[PDB]
């Protein structure tokens, strides 16, 4: 399965954060992808962004839909999961269905320091401009 670069995904994606799958919410039948409900447990980018237009439930969990979008190779999880997730608010043409949803927009990554130094990186690079 060809996936983009990290760079170009990095680019895509307005909040990349690191979380647990607690559960696996409802289906959506009309892009045939699941919703699971994070336990975040850190930001690596987009804080600011969930912060102002996600309303939290516990203080430290979201949902996050999208999974087992076809466009995307590492798209499954299961509970107790732990991943680095790349997602993006998502639009109003996807409410109510998903409204307050975070969405998933590149492969899951695993949660290892190599990843997350990288990760941390090319967001830093980026930052600069
Ligand atoms: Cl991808």
């Amino acid at each position: 399965c060809p996936e983009r670069e990290l760079q170009r995904r990095e680019e895509e994606a307005n909040v990349v954060l690191t979380g647990t799958v607690e559960e696996i919410m409802n289906v959506d039948p009309v892009h045939h992808t699941y919703s699971c409900k994070v336990r975040v447990w850190r930001y690596l980018k987009g804080k600011d962004i969930v912060t102002h237009e996600i309303l939290l439930d516990g203080g430290n969990k979201v949902v996050i839909g999208g999974f087992g979008d076809p466009l995307i190779c590492d798209n499954q999880v299961s509970t107790g999961d732990t991943r680095i997730f790349f997602v993006n608010p998502a639009p109003q043409y996807m409410w109510p269905a998903h409204r307050n949803e975070l969405m998933l927009n590149s492969s899951l990554m695993r949660i290892t320091l190599r990843n997350l130094e990288e990760v941390e990186h090319c967001v830093e690079e980026h930052r600069k401009l």
